[PDB]
């Protein structure tokens, strides 16, 4: 009847996540547990002998609520423990780059429904060098920044990177962020001037 604990949700996709937990607290290890979904309009009640569950068929940018309750026999139920789980936005799609003239590189992508903002990470590759972290992109807007300046201190995204130095190879690594403050999986692209 002892509550669950060290609860953790391994995110495999923006559509399914694996909840894995522990219980013990005396009585060795031989119990049964019940999980509850609240994805509204329908209430789902999953019961698993093992201390882990596969929750599938979820929405990317939305957060669901789950409750885990350990049981032993029948009415022999224990206590409820509740977790709030946010899933990943769909990663940025149509990731593209188009360099215009040796010191300038334009890179375009299409965000997706769930995304509210993007986080780009720009790095040079090979130099006796930068690694800037362009936080807070927006969908549908057009940006244009010299990233080397920042070192010293429809629904698409249009970002031109100027002031680039020839002969050096760059990576752009773009992550999709949601209003709930949770990053999706990254999408990278390379270009060299
Ligand atoms: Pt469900």
């Amino acid at each position: 009847p002892s509550p669950v604990f060290d609860i953790k949700a391994v995110s495999i996709s923006p559509t399914n996540v694996i909840l894995t937990w522990k219980s013990n607290d005396t009585a060795a290890s031989e119990y049964k547990y019940v999980v509850k979904h609240k994805m509204e309009n329908e209430k789902t009640i999953t019961v698993v002998h093992q201390p882990w569950c596969n929750i599938t068929g979820l929405r990317p940018a939305t957060s669901y609520v789950f409750s885990i309750t350990p049981g032993i026999g029948n009415e022999t139920w224990g206590d409820p423990r509740v977790i709030k789980v946010i899933t990943e936005p769909i990663p940025v799609s149509d990731l593209r780059v188009a360099l215009t003239g040796v010191r300038k590189a334009a890179l375009s992508w299409s965000n997706g429904n769930g995304t509210a903002s993007c986080r780009m990470l720009l790095e040079s590759i090979g130099s006796h060098r930068l690694q800037v972290n362009i936080s807070g992109l927006k969908p549908g807007v057009q940006y244009n920044i010299n990233p080397y300046l920042l070192q010293s201190n429809s629904r698409d995204t249009e970002v031109l990177l100027v002031g680039l130095e020839p002969g050096t190879r760059y990576n752009a690594t773009v992550y999709s962020q949601a209003a709930n403050g949770t990053e999706g999986q990254p999408q990278a692209i390379e270009f060299r001037t």
